[PDB]
C-alpha cells in the first residue's frame, strides 16, 4: 500500500429511523485492509435500547479492509485519499425495505463513515421487531463496473431462533469521488459475526473478513 | 366534525437525503377537511437549492383533508386527537428507491407533521436529477384494512418535459395510535399541482384535492 | 360502430400450467362492446379437475367489450379487423407469478382470444392451491400511451373464505397489430362475478362490466 | 454412485413462447455426473429461425451433473429414481420476465427433461429481441433448504455486444418428489458457454461445468 497504512483504525457515525423509531450510533474499528480482516465496537448513543433487531444494522458499520488479489483493481481503495460513497437498498422476504447511504473519507491513519439509515415495513409480529434473529449466513456479493461505479448484489439470509432463515437481497453502489481503474466482474466473500454485546445490545463488538476473488468456474 | 374544525390550518417539518444531498424543508397549510380542499407553501430551509426534481417531494408534504362519504369510515380523521403516523415506499422505474415516514398530531386547529424522506439510486442523467419533471397525474389510491391499519397503493406518473411518463409506485400505511371502526375496500382520488415557486423552487405553493369514494362499478 | 356489431360473441382457447400442472380450457362468450357489458362460459376440457383456484383464471378469459366516452379514443376497438395481442404479469404477494399471453382476433360477429397460461411458486399450503378464494373485488385500471402501446397497472385483490383479501398486481401490455390513435391518461374500472359453476368449477360462467373514463378528480 | 452412472446421456424436450412467438427444442447431452461435466447440442425443431437470443434458452437445457464434495448432501441426485421438478422466475433489468418448469425423469443411463418456457414484455429495441448478448458471465448460486425443497437465487448477467451487461435475477425452485437429506447453506458455481452453433442458432453446442461448495469464507 502507499496512502492506506497495513493497520488502520476508523470511526463509525450512524443515524437514522426504523419504522419510525429514530436512533443513533458511534463506532471505533480497526483492521488490515490488505489482510480483509476487521473489528469494530458499536455504542447505541441516543435512542436505545433499540425496539429492533441489531442484526439488519451490523453490515452498516467498511470496504476499504477488502483483501483484494494483485490483479484485481481496488476500486475502493484506489479511491482515496478524496475517497467514495456507498448506496444501498435491502429488500427483505417479509417486505421491510431500508435504504442506506455512507460516505468514506480518510484523515491520517483513520477512516470516518458517516451513515445515514432509513428502514421501514418491518411487520410487528416479524423476525426483526420480535428479535429472533441470530446472524448473517456468510455471503458472496457479485461485483461489476457500470457507468464508471462499481455494483454489489448479494443474497444474505438472516439465521433465526429455532431454524430456518430470514432472507434479504442487498444491492450496494459504490461512487468512487474521482475515477479510477475498474474491475472486471468478480467476487467479494464475506464472513460478519458478532463477537460480543451487552444485554440489550446498546454495545456491541463485530469481527468481519472479507476477500476478493474472480469466478471459481471459470 | 367534532374534534376537527371546518378550516384548519398545519405545519410540515420535512427532513431528509437524496443520492446522499441532505436537505430541511418547513410549510404552511390550510384547508377544508371535510371538502378535501387543501393548499400548502414549502420553504427549502437548508441545503438549497435542490439539485433534484421538487416534484418528488410534493407528495410527502396530509391525509386529514380528504373528503369521505358519510357511508365510509374515515380512518385518519377518527384517530385523533391521539393522531397516526404513516410509512411510504415508492419505486421508480428506473431503479430509485425512497422510504418516508411522517407523524401526524394535532393542537387544537393546527395539524403538525413530522416528515423523514429518503431517496437514492436516482440515476445521474434521469429525469429527476436533471430536473425533467412537470407534475404528477391525477391519481387514484386503492385501500383496504388489514392488521388495524389501512394500506395504499397508487400508480403515480410524472408528466415529462417534450412528452411522455416517468412512472412511479407508491405503497401508504397508515397506522392510527388508537384502534377505529375499519373502512372497507375503497378509494381516493387525487390531483396535485404546483401553484406556484421561484426560479429555484426553494420556494412552492402546493394544492391538494381528496375525494374518498366506493368502487365506480360494483 | 362500423367493424364491430352493438351485439358480439367470441370463443376462447386457453392452454397452459400452474406449478407444472396442465391444462386447457374452451369457452363461448357474448356482449354488448359498446355498453362494456359481457358474460362467458368455461369448460374444463383437459386436465380437470383443476388443482388450483379458478380466480387465478377468470380475468384471462375480453377488452373489445370496454365502454369508452366518445372523446376517449379506444385503442383496442380501433385495432380491427387486424386485431391486438396483449401480455400480462401477475404478482401475488406470496411471491407466485404469472405470465400471461393472448391473441385477439375477429371474423364477421365473433372475436377469438388464444391464450397461454404460465404461473408458479403458488405455495402449497397457500390461498390457491388450497382453493380459499372468493372472486375479485372490483378493480381500476390505469392506462396510458407509449411506444404506440397501451400499457395497463391494476391493484388487484381477491377476498379470502373467513375475511381479509390476498393481493396481486396486474401490468398489463396491449399490442395493436397496427398503428391507431393513442388514448391520454385515463381508467377503466370493472366488476367481474362468477356467476355460475359446477362442483368442481370444471364448467364456469362469467360476468363482466368495463367501463373507461377519465380521473375522477381533475 | 449407485443409481445414476459415472457417464450419463439426456434428453431435452422444450416448449414455450417468447413474446408470444412460439417454438420447440429438442436435445441430446452427455456428461459425468460426479465430476459436474455436461455437453448437449439443442435443435430447434419448431418456430424456427428464433426471433430472440439463444442465451435466454441455454440456462434451461441439468442438475444432476453438479460435482458435489461427499460433505453435502446432493439433494437432486438423492431424489432418483423418482426424479424431481424446478421451477424458475428469471428477472431481467428492462422489465422481461420468464417463467420456466422442468420435470426430470430418468430411465436406465439417461435422462429425460421435459420443458415449458414462457417469456414476455422483452423490449422490442432490447438486447434479447435484437441479438446483442454475447453468452453467460460465469455464475455462482446462492443454494437452502425450506419446506423439503432446495431454493437457489443466481445474480446471472449476459455480456454485450460493444461491452456493458445485461442483468437478469434467477431464482430455482427445486422440488424432488420423495424426502430426501437436506443439505446446509451453499452455493454451486457455473461456467456456461455454447461451445458451437449455425447462422441463425437453431442449431446449438453447450459446454457446462458446476460444482458445489461451501461459504469461501467461514
Amino acid at each position: 500500500g502507499g496512502v492506506i497504512a497495513t493497520q488502520m483504525t476508523y470511526k463509525v457515525y450512524m443515524s437514522g429511523t426504523v419504522n419510525g423509531h429514530y436512533f443513533e450510533v458511534e463506532g471505533d474499528g480497526k483492521g488490515r485492509p490488505y489482510e480483509g480482516e476487521q473489528t469494530v465496537k458499536l455504542t447505541v448513543t441516543k435512542g436505545g435500547p433499540l425496539p429492533f433487531a441489531w442484526d439488519i444494522l451490523s453490515p452498516q458499520c467498511s470496504i476499504p479492509f477488502t483483501k483484494y488479489p494483485e490483479d484485481i483493481p481496488d476500486y475502493v481503495k484506489q479511491s482515496f485519499p478524496e475517497g467514495f460513497t456507498w448506496e444501498r437498498i435491502m429488500n427483505f422476504e417479509d417486505g421491510a425495505v431500508c435504504t442506506v447511504s455512507n460516505d468514506s473519507s480518510i484523515q491520517g491513519n483513520c477512516f470516518t463513515y458517516h451513515v445515514k439509515f432509513s428502514g421501514l415495513n418491518f411487520p410487528p409480529n416479524g423476525p426483526v421487531m420480535q428479535k429472533k434473529t441470530q446472524g448473517w449466513e456468510p455471503h458472496s456479493e457479485r461485483l461489476f463496473a457500470r457507468g464508471g461505479m462499481l455494483i454489489g448484489n448479494n443474497f444474505m439470509a438472516l439465521k433465526l431462533e429455532g431454524g430456518g432463515h430470514y432472507l434479504c437481497e442487498f444491492k450496494t453502489t459504490y461512487k468512487a469521488k474521482k475515477p479510477v481503474k475498474m474491475p472486471g466482474y468478480h467476487y467479494v466473500d464475506r464472513k460478519l459475526d458478532v463477537t460480543n454485546h451487552n444485554k440489550d445490545y446498546t454495545s456491541v463488538e463485530q469481527c468481519e473478513i472479507s476477500i476478493a476473488r474472480k469466478p471459481v468456474v471459470a
